[PDB]
């Protein structure tokens, strides 16, 4: 169990479009499997709902790179001093710095402005005289980048760069491009950081700079970079792809769409079922076991790289009966789309606010809303960590 049993790159775009038969085939063989990912990394996948849930929570699985046998590349080593790539105590201190910002009740205060963004976006989209636009271009991309940039203080002219950068390190065309995108991003962000110093800004990045400058032990210049990185990315493509993936899932299931429209109180569950069925985090961020870990006979060496395949947990039928059915009334509680345990998503209330407002906006404002593409005209990314589409063509009357 040391060369990979499968090269996911080799399976081409059919794996990208529909990875679930691959993972379910693995599950039927066991909990853990050595694979080569499309970008060339050799890693272990963890499959099946109970094992996935347990590995997510398990402190035998570190997220700290000093526990990884694979070293960080130069560009990645700029950025790793972030909460998601730490264990306690560092994780504990870093999450405390921004916790207050992202509670349900603080994020609720952003409702008028989020609603405002969505309303103007849907307004501009609906101007198309033919009744056809791209929902990714018109809504799903522009909304989250706007909201997070205003929170942090990223000037409007600088926002376009991030789609380009973050695209390159999700679907790298080649291993180099994703490293160079990473470098430019970190450079931009260090320049952004320095530009806040002494300017008395009221934004999140401005507060963090002052915290860092007041006591470097409390937040170091490296941690400030990594924090800015984490908040911009782990939010980015995730929230953008939640909204496009969930709207694709609802528009491809006309029975469900009709039901939601008929009873808009189904909205919250509809967004939960979107996360369950086609959540953006197909596999959780890397875990490194700190000692050999035995998973039903399959031993992962200490220090190897472990992806927990959240997407496969969500299709496990013992936990989610009739799991291939998109059903906005199912009980979704216990899904893993926001993780589980001490790393559970901190942006989860913001993500929910965004996706809820966007989804309801589209339903109320686009009569006869439907996909304007044939199922196989769509293009998904190969990367097993993120589930996402390039375009989502839609139409309305
Ligand atoms: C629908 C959109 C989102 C999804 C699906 C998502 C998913 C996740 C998941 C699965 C994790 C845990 C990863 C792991 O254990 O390996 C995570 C953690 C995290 N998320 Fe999100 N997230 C989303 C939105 C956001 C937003 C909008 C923000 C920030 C403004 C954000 C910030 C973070 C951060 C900082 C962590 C690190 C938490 C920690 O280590 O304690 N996320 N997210
Ligand atoms: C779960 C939510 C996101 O996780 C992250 O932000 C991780 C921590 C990021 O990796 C690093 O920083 C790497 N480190 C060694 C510096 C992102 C950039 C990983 C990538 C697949 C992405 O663009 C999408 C990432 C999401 C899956």
């Amino acid at each position: 169990a040391s060369p990979p049993v499968l090269d996911l790159g080799a399976l081409g775009q059919d794996f990208a479009a529909d990875p679930y038969p691959t993972y379910a085939r693995l599950r039927a063989e066991g909990p853990a499997h050595r694979v080569r990912t499309p970008e060339g990394n050799e890693v272990w996948l963890v499959v099946g709902y109970d094992r996935a849930r347990a590995v997510l929570a398990d402190p035998r699985f570190s997220k700290d790179w000093r526990n990884s046998t694979t070293p960080l590349t130069e560009a990645e080593a700029a950025l790793n001093h972030n909460m998601l790539e730490s264990d306690p105590p560092r994780h504990t201190r870093l999450r405390k710095l921004v916790a207050r910002e992202f509670t349900m009740r603080r994020v609720e205060l952003l409702r008028p402005r989020v609603q405002e963004i969505v309303d103007g976006l849907v307004d501009a989209m609906l101007a198309a005289p033919d009744g056809r636009a791209d929902l990714m271009e018109s809504l799903a991309w522009p909304l989250p980048i706007t909201v997070i940039s205003e929170l942090l203080g990223v000037p409007e002219p600088d926002r376009a760069a991030f789609r380009v950068w973050t695209d390159a390190f999700v679907f790298p065309d080649d291993p180099a491009q994703a490293q160079t995108a990473m470098a430019e991003m970190s450079g931009y962000l260090s320049r952004l950081i320095d530009s806040k110093r002494g300017q008395d800004g009221e934004d999140l990045l401005s507060a963090l700079v002052r915290t860092s400058d007041e006591d470097g032990s409390r937040l170091t210049s490296e941690e400030l970079l990594g924090m800015a990185h984490i908040l911009l990315v782990a939010g980015h493509e995730t929230t953008v792809n939640l909204i496009a993936n969930g709207m694709y899932a609802l528009l491809s299931h006309p029975d469900q769409l009709a039901a939601l429209r008929a009873d808009m109180t189904l909205l919250d569950g509809a967004v939960e079922e979107m996360l369950r069925y086609e959540g953006p985090v197909e596999s959780a961020t890397y875990r490194f076991p700190v000692e050999p870990v035995d998973l039903d006979g399959t031993v992962i060496p200490a220090g190897d790289t472990v992806l927990v395949v959240l997407a496969d947990a969500h299709r496990t039928p013992e936990r989610f009966p009739d799991p291939h059915r998109f059903d906005i009334r199912r009980d979704t509680a216990g899904h893993l789309a926001f993780g589980h345990g001490i790393h559970f998503c901190i942006g989860a209330p913001l993500a929910r606010l965004e996706a809820r407002i966007a989804v309801r906006a589209l339903l109320e404002r686009c009569p006869d809303l439907a996909l304007d593409v044939s199922p196989g005209e769509l293009v998904w990314y190969p990367n097993p960590m993120i589930r996402g589409l390039k375009a989502l063509p839609i139409r309305w009357r």
